[PDB]
């Protein structure tokens, strides 16, 4: 049986387990992204975390947004990891709810492993669920799928169920992807370690492309809560 082990409900403020990232990382957070992250772009309104992407000139970038992680504060080995999220739509927008291995600090990416619980680009009427890792040959590996979401601007539940043998993805309880990780098959051993959680909204990058509909800015990603259950 799944029992609640951690949550952030965003009742009146951002909880104690989040660290905010700033700037453009290395080569636009490794994806040629166009936003400069700032603390100012994350706030709480009416029981939701609000991450706002803005058309705003700052530090050589023309967009600002927020990126938050639980690294060094909260991490999990296995569980049902989920969030209740409403998404804005617009060419260039790239929201995500995801996880990275704690060992990123020693083995780097993608060897640390990455679980993308939800990602979306532009105005797509679908969302994605993906893993990234370093396979048995030491090569960058990825495995993903997508599911139709009629109105991503409404709230939906995005989750993964992760155990020693598999990762399963769901939107509103509907499974749309599964990966076998049992005994570290296909060099997936890295998914047997602790992972921390991230939330962000990028603007532009390799995946969504470099055209941005600035008439959709400021754009708000609404996160009602993040919850983690374990059995
Ligand atoms: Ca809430
Ligand atoms: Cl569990
Ligand atoms: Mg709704």
């Amino acid at each position: 049986d799944y029992n609640l082990v951690w949550q952030d409900e965003f009742d009146d403020g951002i909880g104690p387990d989040w660290v905010f990232e700033t700037g453009m990382g290395y080569n636009g957070w490794g994806n040629n992204e166009l936003q400069y992250y700032r603390r100012e772009n994350a706030a709480v309104e009416n029981g939701n975390l609000v991450i706002t992407a803005k058309h705003e000139n700052f530090g050589g970038a023309q967009y600002t947004s927020a990126r938050m992680k639980t690294q060094g504060r909260k991490s999990f080995k296995y569980g049902k990891i989920e969030a209740r999220i409403a998404l804005p739509s617009g060419q260039g927008l790239w929201p995500a709810f995801w996880m990275l291995g704690n060992n990123i600090t020693s083995v780097s990416w993608p060897a640390c492993g990455e679980i993308d619980i939800m990602s979306r680009i532009n105005n797509a009427l679908q969302t994605h669920g993906t893993i990234h890792w370093s396979d048995q040959n030491g090569d960058h590996a990825s495995y993903g799928d997508d599911v139709g979401v009629s109105d991503p601007g409404q709230y939906h539940i995005y989750s993964v169920e992760w155990d020693a043998n598999s990762i399963k993805w769901f939107v509103d309880g509907q499974q749309f992807n599964e990966v076998d990780i049992s005994n570290g098959v296909n060099g997936t051993g890295e998914f047997q370690n602790e992972f921390f959680i991230l939330l962000n909204m990028a603007v532009g990058g390799d995946w969504p492309g470099f055209d941005v509909d600035q008439s959709k800015l400021p754009a708000q990603m609404l996160v009602d809560y993040v919850r983690v259950y374990q059995k």
